[PDB]
């Protein structure tokens, strides 16, 4: 007999699901989390990412008030009142998450939580050892080491939130989505900001457009943005930390923070007792049904090495307890995942890129648009609006959508239950418009901008 | 043998599309505008309305910015500004539909057309007369007649064009274009009231919609008063004293009528083409857009049906592939209403659907924006979903809050594609946004059995 019928290690995205779920079930379940309940998302990513993106938006939208007739004082922010005021909200969706577990019995155990043997886990603060049927790994990722002599004195996503002061000046190293996230946040807070790179372009793997467009507005408000950039090291100054490039550029800035990627959070967990199996890049290896290669295991997460996104997290967790406690295997699917950057201007894509589209499809018809949405012809502003549709033309099928501009991951959410349906152009076509909005562009894109045949652009 | 292949009336959404493509396909086409090219919608109808709709949007953004860290920064806003670049913007754009014409080789008669005969039509301000092999009316709608001091209100005409912003404002008529005015003046601080004859607001759209919109009007401090219909209005020393059937008096600045647009037949000179009219003032037409009248089509407002612009021109599409080269489709159109909070509709309400299905399940959600939490506003987004229960298929949208009507455009898509919900339920979710609720309603808020809810 076991303490529990499940122990989940982790209480974020995946971890709080599944293990709210099982005790509603009626089953015996326990938690373990070493830091803050609700996990990455919640506590110290999407969450408060966001708020600090809203934070950023407003002295630019303020200067669009102007062109409809009003006059304001210059806008003047104050990070510490924000700083307090996520707290407070990530706090709260914290005591929700608690509440929500403790509402389906799970009793949650605050502390690191590792394997001793195959049904049996240590409480690293206290020693304790509980034992379970069965095992939920939803341990998340983790920040990649960093090594850059000096990379300790750099700050990462997990502290970025909580500075005590906004700085002057920043360097972000990193042109992921987190990176650029963070990169157009302090720019609009008014830091100077410098982005860097080691590619030759933000936003490596989305649509070539998404990344120039980005990069383009983001250089022309005054980010600096340094290609081909690998750092050597980062020293400490008196005025502040000097960013040492190996081509011998540098750069002094008053804070550094590291952007370069997350990897699944498998070091040190004791999955070498369980006989957990474990792949080259750290994922903990899942079958269809969320299963490892010991059959009372399972994992669910960024720690099974798939596109690290919270929503996926949760589909994973409902994958998970239907088929552990039921006979009916819902297997995950991560076709046609739509994904958002909180970028600015911001961020929606769906399904192929144009390049890849090309090269998987006989013929590839392009419908591409960039307009001056109605707000900011009266505004003077230079922002656009970016759509483009990636069609099969043998099936008619669109495969791609990309959006870059006002709400684009909202837009690319709703084109992405168009493109799960496979629906064809045709049908977009047909859908009568909502005018005046900017939406109403995608369904009266009649001719295509351009056409692929066998790889090749017709002229 | 005639002057023109085609003369088309008015300049609007509908006669300067058909004119346009007409012209493309090599045509001799004229189009006459008695008033400003581009018509209502350019001139003084959505364009216009959605600019003051955005200016008016301003002032919670100042004031929603105060809960993230910015200090407050004393907004000011001025009425006459807005006017100005208003003014500048509808010019633009009447410029680009004149040079779309121009390109197209239409040639533009600025003058009201009258038919003298079936195939002949006078310029009033010319005396000219002009003949056609085929004629398209495309005259839009206009204000009802309505009242005694009728005469002393204001109508969307005028609306954009006021002097000065007014200490108060009365608006008459609880459709879209009444509750979109009535929210635009409070959110540039006019003491508002919005009078209306029946129960409730926003007739022949979801009750979730017209309810939560009432309350949320009403919440902010915009006086709604049902059951009211306006007996006079009373020009007195300081306001305008708007004297009801049941006694009451309400005095403001100004008073706006938004009481209904019909059909505009106005100097037209109808009897003369022998094209047959409605007891509504429609230009009858068929599926093929055509009158009574083998050769005289009718487009977009005029017709008698739904009065948006998107319908208008696809009248238009069907006309000329009729014409020249075709039944116009009214399934499933998408409409919003740029109110605050926006209202975005397409498909069916929860009330026409479970009449006309055994089961429907409703999937419905109200829940506070992130942004709002933080910032200290009462703003909801509410969305639902209904569903037939027996072929799964999305029957019917019905979003409030920001943005609903770019919401509802985008789902009118997966609606036309008639999908079902466990293809909204398989789309995986981006968060944090408000659209991934659509996405992750698995369980139905409630459902009705044979037009009965159940328990
Ligand atoms: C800055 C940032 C921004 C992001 N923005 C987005 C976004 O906008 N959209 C999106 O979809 N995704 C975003 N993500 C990704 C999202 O956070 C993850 O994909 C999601 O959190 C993964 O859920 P999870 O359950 O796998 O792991 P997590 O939510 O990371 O949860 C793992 C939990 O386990 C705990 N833990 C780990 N090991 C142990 C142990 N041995 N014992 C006890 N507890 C343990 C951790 O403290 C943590 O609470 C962002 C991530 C970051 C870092
Ligand atoms: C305040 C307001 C807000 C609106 N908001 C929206 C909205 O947000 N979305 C939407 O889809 N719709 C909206 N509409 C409706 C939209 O304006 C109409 O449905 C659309 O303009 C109709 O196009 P139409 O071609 O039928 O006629 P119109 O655009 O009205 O064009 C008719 C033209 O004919 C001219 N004319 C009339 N008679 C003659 C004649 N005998 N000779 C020469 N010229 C003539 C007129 O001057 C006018 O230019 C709004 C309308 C109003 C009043
Ligand atoms: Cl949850
Ligand atoms: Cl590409
Ligand atoms: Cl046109
Ligand atoms: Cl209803």
């Amino acid at each position: 007999s076991f303490d529990f019928d499940l122990f989940v290690i982790g209480s974020g995205s995946g971890g709080v699901r599944a293990a709210r779920l099982a005790g509603a079930l009626g089953k015996r379940v326990a938690i373990a989390e070493e830091y803050r309940i609700g996990g990455t998302c919640v506590i110290r990513g999407c969450v408060p990412k966001k708020l600090y993106f809203y934070a950023s938006q407003y002295a630019q939208e303020f200067s669009k008030s102007i062109g409809f007739g009003w006059k304001y004082a210059d806008p003047i922010f104050n990070w510490e009142k924000l700083v307090a005021a996520k707290n407070k909200e990530i706090s709260r969706l914290e005591g929700l998450y608690r509440e929500g577990l403790q509402n389906s019995n799970v009793h949650i155990y605050e502390s690191r939580a590792v394997f001793v043997d195959e049904h049996t886990l240590e409480l690293s603060v206290t020693g304790e050892r509980i034992s379970a049927e069965k095992i939920l790994i939803a341990t998340g990722a983790k920040i990649v080491s960093n090594s850059i002599k000096g990379s300790d004195l750099c700050l990462t996503s997990n502290e970025i939130f909580d500075l005590e002061k906004l700085p002057k000046s920043i360097v972000i190293v990193g042109g992921g989505y987190i990176g650029v996230e963070f990169a157009n946040i302090f720019h609009g807070l008014g830091v100077k900001t410098t982005l860097l790179h080691r590619g030759d372009l933000i936003l490596r793997n989305f649509d070539y457009d998404l990344r120039q467009l980005l990069n383009d507005a983001m250089v022309a408000k005054g980010i600096s943005i340094i290609y081909e950039a690998t750092v050597s090291q980062v020293q400490s100054t008196e005025n502040c930390y000097n960013v040492v490039l190996t081509n011998g550029q540098t750069i002094c800035a008053d804070r550094v923070m590291l952007a370069t990627g997350r990897v699944p959070n498998t070091t040190g967990l004791g999955l070498e007792r369980a006989g957990v199996k474990v792949n080259e890049f750290g994922a903990v290896v899942v079958d269809e049904k969320m299963t490892t290669n010991v059959s009372h295991i399972w994992a669910v997460g960024d720690v099974t090495g798939h596109i690290q996104l919270t929503p996926v997290a949760i589909h994973d967790a409902m994958c998970f307890v239907k088929n552990a406690f039921e006979n009916t295997s819902t297997t995950p699917d991560y076709d046609l995942i739509t994904t958002a950057v909180f970028s600015q201007p911001e961020i929606g894509t769906v399904g192929l890129s144009e390049e890849d589209a090309l090269h998987r499809y006989k013929r590839v018809e392009i419908y591409r648009t960039v307009f001056r949405p109605m707000r900011n012809v009266l505004s003077g502003s230079p922002e656009k609006m970016f759509m483009k549709l990636v069609v099969d033309g043998e099936s008619r099928i669109v495969v791609g959508a990309h959006v870059l501009g006002e709400n684009a991951g909202e837009i690319a959410q709703l084109i992405g239950i168009s493109l799960k349906g496979k629906l064809t152009k045709d049908i977009f076509d047909k859908t009568m418009a909502v005018h005046p909005t900017m939406s109403e562009e995608l369904v009266t894109m009649y001719k295509p901008s351009y056409v692929y045949e066998n790889g090749e652009k017709l002229d």
